[PDB]
C-alpha cells in the first residue's frame, strides 16, 4: 500500500547545523509538584539551505516536550514557538511529535539567499511520566542536528502512598497527568491510588470531587455523562509508578471495573461516589472526565473513608487535592468558503 | 512632517466583529504574589472582511497585557498567540501595543472568500502596577470590537511595609516589577523601599543581592557595571505605592541619588552595598541591573541592617526576597543575503 516516508520533505539538514552552548535549568525536581525544566542552545547554519529543509531535535526515554498537556486530540502533534529573526519573520516553524518526541524546525524563504544564518532557541522540557516510573537518577541525553549533549536528570516524585498515620488509616493518592487544553474538547485523565498503604480496610468509600471547597472555584466537570472510570486491582504496589502513570493494560493490574456496575454512584453534585467496602489491595482508578469552559483552574479532591473491618469502629477520613491549570493563551477560528 | 496616522491600513473592521461570551478567570487577586488573571471571548464576523483588517481590543486604566515582563527594548510591542484555523493556518495575526494597551487582530487570506467566520481566544491579564498603585478595586471595563465588557477588580497587593516586629528594627521591602525576557538585553527593573515603616535607625546599611543563598541559583548580576542604581527621599509614606511601582519624577519623590556619590560598594560578588547612615524617612532606590543566560530564575534577596541611633546597640537585620522566571519559550536567528 505505497512506499517509504521518512519524513522526506524538503529533505533533512541536521548536517549543515551546529548545536552549541547547550544549557538546562535544573536538573533535579519533582513532577508531582509542577517540576519541570528548559533547555537552551545556540546554532549555526553551516552550509547553504533552502525554504523547506528542517533540522531536528530529539528527547530521550526520561523527557517529553508536552509534559501534562494532552495532545492526543489534536494529531499527538504540540504546537511549538517558532523562531523569529529581528524583522519579526519567521526563520524557521517549530513542531514536536509526541510520538517520537521529535521537535522539527522548517526553514522559511527568509533562508533563501542568506548566510552566516546564527541564533537560539529554548524549550520546556518535562518528565515522561511512563518511562520514568519511579523516583531517581535517568540519563537525560538530548540529540540536536546530530550531536548529542549528555545530562541526568533526578525526579524526586512527592510519594503517591499516603494517608493517616494510624495501622488502618484511610489512605488516597492522586495526580492529573493529561489535560486537553488544546482540542476544544476539555478532557483530562487522572490516575487515582486507592489505598497504596495496603492496609485492611472497612465499608471503605472513594468520592472522586470535580472541585475543592467551593464548586464555583473548578472548572472540573464530574458525572454520569462527563466521567468514565476504570477500575485495577494492583498485584505489587511496589511495583506501582510513584508518576502516577498507569496502563490498564499493565500485567501488575487486574481489571475488575465490571464488578464495579453498581457500585459507582453519582449522588452529589461533581462527586463521584464509589463503593469498594472491605479491602486489603491497592487499586488504581483510571478518571475520564472533562471540565467546561468558565476557564478556572481545573481542582480535583479524592477522599476515602472507612472504619475497622473487625470492630466496625475506629472511623477513618483522608483526602488529596489536585489542581492543574486550563489556560491556553492564544485562539480559535473558522469560517466557510463562499459558494 | 507629514500626515494622519490612525492605522488606517487594511482599515479597522470592528464594525464588522461581535464579541461575546466574555469570561474572566477570576476578578481578586495579589500582584506581588504572582498574582494575575485571564480573558476569555468568542467572536464572530458579521460581513465580508478581506486580508489586512483588523479589529481591536482595547484595556482599561487598570490593566495590562504584559504585566511584569518588560517590552521597551522591543519597539514597546508584545508578540501574541495568533488564532489558528483547524488546518493550522493562521485566521489572524495578535499584537499588542503596550503604550495605547491595545490588542491588533489583522485577518490573513484565509479570510478572504469566507463566511460565517467564527470563533474564540484567550489573553493574559495582569494589573496595570502604575495606574492602580494601591490596594483596593477598579473597574476594569474591556472594549472588544467597539462594545464594551464590564468588570471590577480587586487588588490585595502583600503590603510593602514590613520588617522587625520592634519599635526600630530593621525592615526593608522590594519587588521586580519589570524583566526583559525577548530583546536580548537581559535587563530587570527592581523597586526597593528602604525602611517604609519610617523608623529611625542608626548606621543603616543596606544590600541588594542578585541571588539569595547560592550564587549559581540565581541568574542575577549586579555589579559596578551591570547595575545602575538611583536613591530617593519619600516626603510621604503613605502616597508611596503598594504595587512598587515608583517613577523618578514623582513629586513624593527627592532625589538623593548625587549624594550617595561614594556610599555605594561593590565589595562583595554580586551584592551591591549602601551605606544609609543614620535616617529616619523613607527611601526608594530604583534598580536597573542585568541577569545572565543560564537561563535560572532571577533571584534577588535585599537586606537592611541597623542599630539603635541612641545606644549604637539593639542590632537588627531584615531581608526579602524576590523571584521571576526568566524563560521565555521559543527562539531568534538572523542571517545576511548573500552577495
Ligand atoms: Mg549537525
Ligand atoms: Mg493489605
Ligand atoms: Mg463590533
Ligand atoms: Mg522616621
Amino acid at each position: 500500500p505505497v512506499v517509504n516516508v521518512a519524513d522526506a520533505k524538503g529533505t533533512n539538514v541536521n548536517d549543515k547545523v551546529t548545536a552549541s552552548n547547550f544549557k538546562l535549568e535544573k536538573t533535579t525536581f519533582d513532577p508531582n509538584q509542577s517540576g519541570n525544566t528548559f533547555m537552551a542552545a545556540n546554532f549555526t547554519v553551516t552550509d547553504k539551505v533552502k525554504s523547506g529543509d528542517y533540522f531536528t531535535a530529539k528527547l530521550p526515554d526520561s523527557l517529553t516536550g508536552n509534559g501534562d498537556v494532552d495532545y492526543s486530540n489534536s494529531n499527538n502533534t504540540m504546537p511549538i514557538a517558532d523562531i523569529k529573526s529581528t524583522n519579526g519573520d519567521v526563520v524557521a516553524k517549530a513542531t514536536y511529535d509526541i510520538l517520537t518526541k521529535t521537535y522539527t524546525f522548517v526553514f522559511t524563504d527568509y533562508v533563501n539567499n542568506k548566510e552566516n544564518i546564527n541564533g537560539q532557541f529554548s524549550l520546556p522540557l518535562f518528565t515522561d511520566r511512563a518511562k520514568a516510573p519511579k523516583s531517581g537518577t535517568y540519563d537525560a541525553n538530548i540529540n540536536i542536528a546530530d550531536e548529542m549533549f549528555n545530562n541526568k536528570i533526578t525526579y524526586n516524585y512527592s510519594s503517591p502512598i499516603a494517608g493517616i498515620d494510624k495501622p488502618n488509616g484511610a489512605n488516597i493518592s492522586s495526580q492529573i497527568i493529561g489535560v486537553d487544553t488544546a482540542s476544544g474538547q476539555n478532557t483530562y485523565k487522572q490516575t487515582v491510588f486507592v489505598n497504596p498503604k495496603q492496609r485492611v480496610l472497612g465499608n471503605t468509600w472513594v468520592y472522586i470531587k470535580g472541585y475543592q471547597d467551593k464548586i464555583e472555584e473548578s472548572s472540573g466537570k464530574v458525572s454520569a455523562t462527563d466521567t468514565k472510570l476504570r477500575i485495577f486491582e494492583v498485584n505489587d504496589t511496589s511495583k506501582l509508578s510513584e508518576s502516577y502513570y498507569a496502563d490498564p493494560n499493565d500485567s501488575n493490574l487486574k481489571e475488575v471495573t465490571d464488578q464495579f456496575k453498581n457500585r459507582i454512584y453519582y449522588e452529589h453534585p461533581n462527586v463521584a461516589s464509589i463503593k469498594f467496602g472491605d479491602i486489603t489491595k491497592t487499586y488504581v482508578v483510571l478518571v475520564e472526565g472533562h471540565y467546561d469552559n468558565t476557564g478556572k483552574n481545573l481542582k480535583t479532591q479524592v477522599i476515602q473513608e472507612n472504619v475497622d473491618p473487625v470492630t466496625n469502629r475506629d472511623y477513618s477520613i483522608f483526602g488529596w487535592n489536585n489542581e492543574n491549570v486550563v489556560r491556553y493563551g492564544g485562539g480559535s477560528a473558522d469560517g466557510d468558503s463562499a459558494v
